């Protein structure tokens, strides 16, 4: 298959690189077979967009086409460049349209490594019009999220890009922890690395030999920006981020900017949990009506990025221990600690369909193998239940949901990856009250027995993974707990 254009030989390598020759030739024929990319500023603008996608590292497709474009350009093969650019712009338009629909597959469950379906007729009309007006640069901009949050990441990207290769000494210290009052060997590298993330360094005193008062606010601001405990102590967590290179920050800005294409913005009614920020928000009628900290899955039992809906609440839930938890976690402890089941208010039941309670005294524990244990565990409802007082049921293929917790001290931690995958909600009682108020449900008598409550209006729940974002006028960075930034960072 060869692109039917006079000024492209059938033997040209672009015939193997073009994903949609039929549509590309029609666009040219509709435009009198004129070149679309003869304005270098327009070529530059599209390569700069592809360079963001390339650095983000989620798309072998776009990386492959960018490398081919740059090669044709280095050789002044502008006719080939022209047709490959036009093909690649159709892929970009499809990417822009498809990201919010299926993009999880490109960022979290795989990569964008195969060509996409052609963009919509609306995109194809906007392209035809843009070609007529030589407004391709504006078209590309219109197919970015029209969202100040996205533009804040791209603005920082553009600032840092201009100083990417300036030498900045690493911050070094002799001891593991440096506290206010301690001598400092590397004050200048420290102040330069605070300045790199746009913190006000103008009141830091020059040539002071120790961690003085003038450094304390900037250090705590740096800690807060990176989600660290704001203890003022320059330890390994603080230094990891101080010593992050501009190249690595640019990778994080690019990947996080492109991830914004995935996430819904409608505030009709939505719940969003950002895993690596360990927080959540609930919007009703276009307003934030609830926010709280959360606990999320341990790195070995990760909370998946997913879309689901909140179908129902259980007030005073029991906990039906999943088979895998029973076998791997609990029964080994039961075998070694004859007070475990009483202490955790856990009953042995014949099965879910047959909740006959069996006294653990009636079982020969010596003979029990967790793997073959034929009964099930059910934790009684109450304030010490692992689900607390509230289960927020969000049915999905990974069996993830939201719940209250008796372990509320964990919300005081800066890093909150403690669960088996589920999301534990701080102020769960307030979340339930707000949900049920908005649904036109309220209990005149608060049950002290288990009660399942169907939502009348199902609420979309978006579990997202955003390690850089803009909020209250500043950028926030978070540790890549599930290693989804790892390929972009280059850190193996
Ligand atoms: C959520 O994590 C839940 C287990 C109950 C809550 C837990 N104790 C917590 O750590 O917050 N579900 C799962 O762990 C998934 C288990 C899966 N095998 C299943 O079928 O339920």
């Amino acid at each position: 298959r060869f692109v039917e254009l006079g000024w492209i030989d059938s033997t040209s390598p672009v015939n193997e690189q073009i994903t949609n020759p039929a549509l590309v030739e029609q666009i040219y024929h509709s435009n009198n077979d004129q070149l679309l990319w003869s304005d270098l500023a327009t070529a530059n603008h599209f390569e700069a967009q592809l360079e963001v996608i390339h650095r983000a590292s989620f798309s072998p497709l776009f990386s492959r086409q960018l490398f081919a474009l740059k090669s044709y350009r280095q050789q002044d093969r502008w006719h080939e460049y022209d047709v490959l650019a036009t093909d690649t712009l159709l892929q970009y338009l499809s990417y822009a349209e498809q990201a919010p629909k299926v993009g999880i597959a490109w960022f979290f469950e795989g990569q964008l490594d195969q060509p996409l379906a052609p963009p919509s007729e609306e995109a194809q009309l906007a392209l035809h019009m843009a070609i007529g007006n030589q407004s391709l640069a504006r078209l590309m901009d219109e197919y970015t999220p029209q969202d100040p949050a996205y533009q804040q990441l791209l603005q920082a990207y553009q600032s840092l890009s201009s100083i990417e290769f300036n030498e900045v000494a690493l911050y070094e210290q002799m001891e593991r922890l440096k506290r206010p009052g301690d001598p400092l060997s590397h004050r200048e590298a420290l102040v330069q690395r605070l300045a790199l993330v746009n913190l006000d360094t103008t009141s830091i005193l020059n040539d002071v030999a120790y961690y003085d008062a003038s450094l304390e606010k900037p250090i705590k601001q740096f800690q807060k920006m990176h989600g660290l405990q704001t203890d003022g102590v320059i330890g390994p967590q603080t230094m990891k981020w101080l010593n992050t290179s501009v190249t690595e920050r640019l990778a994080l800005l690019a990947l996080n900017a492109e991830r914004i294409r995935l996430w819904p913005t409608q505030q009709d009614s939505m719940i969003v949990v950002n895993v690596p920020g360990f927080d959540m928000k609930y919007w009703d009628a276009g307003r934030e009506v609830f926010e709280s900290k959360v606990v999320v899955g341990k790195t070995t039992r990760p909370t998946p990025v997913m879309n689901t809906k909140l179908d129902s609440l259980i007030i005073n839930p029991t906990w039906n221990v999943p088979h895998k938890i029973m076998v791997e976690d609990i029964l080994p402890m039961v075998k070694r600690d004859s007070e475990y089941l009483a202490n955790h208010h856990m009953e042995i039941i014949r099965g879910w369909s047959d909740p006959e309670v069996i006294d653990p005294a009636l079982i020969d524990w010596e003979a029990v193998e967790p793997e073959t244990f034929p009964y099930r565990l059910r934790q009684q409802a109450g304030v010490q239940n692992a689900l607390g007082t509230y289960k927020f049921n969000t049915p999905n293929s990974r069996a993830i949901y939201l719940h209250d917790t008796p372990s509320k001290h964990l919300f005081n931690n800066a890093s909150r990856a403690f669960s088996s995958g589920c999301i534990r909600v701080e102020n769960a009682e307030k979340f339930a009250q707000t949900l049920l108020a908005n649904q036109g449900i309220t209990l005149d008598d608060f049950p002290v027995s288990t009660q399942a409550i169907a939502l009348k209006k199902r609420i979309p729940v978006h579990i997202i993974y955003q390690t850089v974002w803009y909020e209250e006028g500043v950028l926030h960075y978070r540790d890549d707990i599930y290693h989804y930034d790892a390929l972009a960072l280059g850190n193996g």
